[PDB]
């Protein structure tokens, strides 16, 4: 943001830029103008990528009082420019000359084109690959539930396929906590992470997405210098400073605390997709 001013009529600017990702969803917009004196400057550049199509478009624009240029004569020919060229409009007087070019870059895509994909069949609690199904090895192999010691996550059952593969739509986790005296106890509840087959609007790729949802974790409320024990040792911290000053510490306490855990999705592919060709046009053109 500039502020033009006398002398020639001080710089006059600005600039546009606009990035926005989703992946295989990419648009890029990008613009300048600049104005001084008694020309002016604009560009463009735009780059838009997605599933079903691809532009690149650039355009350049000049303007300039080049009307002095214009009244030119030619002792050589003995002619004037106007007058030698044979024209007038722009020419005859000189005007303000402007100067135009523009660049289309354009490709056609199909968003499924050529698609290679994995075979899925999914049900309410499971997807099933039917992969190669060699029979070198055991068929099948069931993990039973697992308690971890010290804590109380419950891992839940799962049966493994050789044959084919088979995935658990979602999987439970049991709720688990800390047990300190008095310390912060992190108290976690249960959360299902859960897989699902999605063919997402900005990827034209077939997925997998692995999602974790979000989980609140309940902090214990703890003391703070009114007395201390972590179960190795208790420390009185009042008696302390009683000890040295005959003055007690104010009593701290800090209340459970909540901490949150942002979801996050994880994409495996499941299956590529080759875009097939349909058209690819290029225009080039100057304007004088």
């Amino acid at each position: 943001a500039s502020q033009p001013s006398s002398f020639h009529d001080f710089p006059d600017l600005g600039q546009e830029v606009a990035l926005n990702a989703n992946t295989k969803n990419q648009k890029i917009r990008w613009k300048n103008e600049v104005r001084i004196h008694s020309g002016s400057f604009q560009s463009q550049v735009e780059l838009s990528n997605d599933q079903e199509k691809a532009h690149l478009d650039i355009a350049g624009s000049l303007e300039g009082h080049l009307r002095f240029l214009k009244n030119i004569i030619l002792p050589v020919y003995d002619k004037s420019l106007w007058d030698f060229l044979k024209l007038d409009v722009t020419t005859s007087i000189g005007r303000r000359q402007h100067l135009r070019v523009s660049t289309a870059f354009v490709y056609t895509k199909n968003p499924n084109g050529y698609s290679f994909s994995i075979p899925v069949k999914v049900l309410a609690d499971k997807f099933i690959i039917p992969g190669l199904k060699l029979n070198d090895l055991n068929s099948v192999l069931v993990m039973p539930t697992f308690h971890v010691p010290f804590t109380d996550l419950q891992v839940p059952s799962c049966k493994l396929d050789f044959r084919e593969i088979q995935i658990y739509k979602k999987l439970r986790t049991s709720s688990f906590a800390l047990n300190l005296p008095t310390l912060p106890e992190v108290k976690f509840p249960e959360v299902d992470v859960l897989t699902k087959y999605s063919q997402p609007e900005d990827s034209l790729i077939p997925f997998f997405e692995i999602t974790v949802p979000e989980s609140q974790l309940t902090v214990s409320q703890f003391t703070l210098p009114k007395s201390v024990s972590d179960g190795i040792a208790a420390l009185d911290l009042n008696a302390v400073a009683n000890k040295i000053a005959d003055f007690e510490l104010p009593t701290i306490i800090v209340p459970e605390q909540t901490i949150e855990i942002p979801s996050i999705k994880f994409s495996v592919p499941a299956g590529i997709v080759i875009p097939s060709f349909q058209a690819l046009t290029a225009r080039f053109e100057v304007d004088s």
